[PDB]
């Protein structure tokens, strides 16, 4: 039961401004977050959303979105980076957005993600430029995922991002499938 489809296409046109930019991950990263996100809730998987690595806030954004279109008041977004936080604030308050689902964790990676205030996780998304902030998230964030939950990283058929989350699976004797996506971005579904 896919509920407010039109609403959620006509945000993705917006959120990468082709209407006439609030992300730039384009239209089939968004369409893969959105069926992750109706995934965990068609599927129950319980937990809250993260991101880390936000820019202007529209992964996020749209994540709340699908909250609103599917009427779960429960489920919370963590906006998590290093900022232009007002400006991230203001362009959820433009969507009708900025309220009590909405968190953010500002702050060095280094600093704020051993300690977050998350509990667990349906969703854990990275903008995976960097091996330290990767690891940072990954380490500290993954074992907070819930079982079905998604892993989405957004950069992860550059090399050296690859390299990192191949070196974090290990570790963790992590073997759930990666997905592709487009060609850049790469996803897994953590086991039942
Ligand atoms: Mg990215």
């Amino acid at each position: 039961p896919s509920q407010n489809a039109l609403y959620l296409d006509l945000l993705k046109k917006v959120l990468t401004n082709t209407i006439y930019a609030h992300t730039m991950i384009g239209l089939e990263r968004l369409d893969n977050l959105q069926h992750c996100v109706e995934a965990v809730l068609a599927d129950g998987v319980p937990g809250d959303f993260a991101e880390t690595g936000v820019w202007r806030g529209g992964a996020c954004i749209f994540m709340r979105a699908v909250l609103q279109a599917f009427g779960d008041t429960g489920r919370t977004v963590w906006v998590v980076d290093s900022f232009s936080l007002e400006t991230v604030r203001q362009n959820f308050a433009r969507y009708g957005l900025l309220d009590e689902q909405v968190r953010f964790l500002p702050g060095w990676f280094r600093d704020t993600l051993p300690t977050a205030p998350i509990q667990e996780l349906a969703v854990l998304r990275l903008d995976g430029d960097l091996y330290e902030s990767t690891m940072d998230s990954l380490r500290n964030l993954y074992p907070k995922l819930s079982p079905g939950g998604f892993v989405i990283i957004d950069d992860y058929f550059l090399p050296s991002c690859q390299d990192a989350v191949k070196g974090f699976r290990a570790e963790l004797g992590i073997t759930e499938p990666i997905h592709d996506i487009d060609g850049q971005g790469a996803y897994w579904r953590r086991s039942w």
